[PDB]
Order: C-alpha cells, then structure tokens, then sequence
C-alpha cells in the first residue's frame, strides 16, 4: 500500500504516536515520508547484509528477524515481513520499542537528516485529524 499523507497521520494518531516519547504527529509522517515515501513494502539492502523493512525501514541487524542477516538481534520480536503488512500496526509498535531505547528518532537516518529542526506541524496541516 501507498499511503496518502493525511490518511497516514490519521492511522498514526489512532496508534498512539502523537507526542509518543515527545515527538509530535508530523515527526512521524516525515519520516515516513523521507525513508519509504509512504510504501509499505519499502525493503532497501546493506552492505552490512542486513534489510530495511517498511514504512519506518526498519532494520534486520537489530531489530526483526529475516533469516539472513548475520548478527541479528531481533528486539522487537517479529518476522521481517510483518513489517511489510497494508496495515501499520507492526511496524508502530515496533517502532515504540526503538524509539524507548536511547537515542529517540535518531535512529531514523532521514528524521535527523530531512525531519528534525523543521517545522514538521507542515506535515499535518490541512488534514482532518
């Protein structure tokens, strides 16, 4: 699935990611919007030998279980390919595993690159939230 911006904002508000950990809705969406533009099925190689799997790319190394990523880790304790899914709930809640670890939405690369510092409130107006 392709999310439109307003209906993913929407899914995310009911997830419970507005003001989760302390980041507003539209840090949410921009990530989404700069690591998969909004594609669920979003899967992108390293050269580590690891994947990124979803909307939120999130990574084999550390935190699911593909099966063909050395060193793996598995933190939030799912397959890869629950990630992948038209709905977003596996990928949220995972996504509130790796955001409660330490480093907040640092561990998204194109949050800190492209989301934080702007006004990310851009990501959700015009929206019926």
């Amino acid at each position: 699935k392709v999310f439109g911006r307003c209906e993913l904002a929407a899914a995310m508000k009911r997830h419970g990611l507005d003001n989760y950990r302390g980041y507003s809705l539209g840090n949410w969406v921009c990530a989404a919007k700069f690591e998969s533009n909004f594609n669920t099925q979003a899967t992108n190689r390293n050269t580590d030998g690891s994947t990124d799997y979803g909307i939120l790319q999130i990574n084999s190394r550390w935190w699911c279980n593909d099966g063909r990523t050395p060193g793996s880790r598995n933190l939030c304790n799912i397959p890869c390919s629950a990630l992948l899914s038209s709905d977003i709930t596996a990928s949220v809640n995972c996504a509130k595993k790796i955001v409660s670890d330490g480093n907040g939405m640092n561990a998204w690369v194109a949050w800190r690159n492209r989301c934080k510092g702007t006004d990310v409130q851009a990501w959700i107006r015009g929206c019926r939230l």
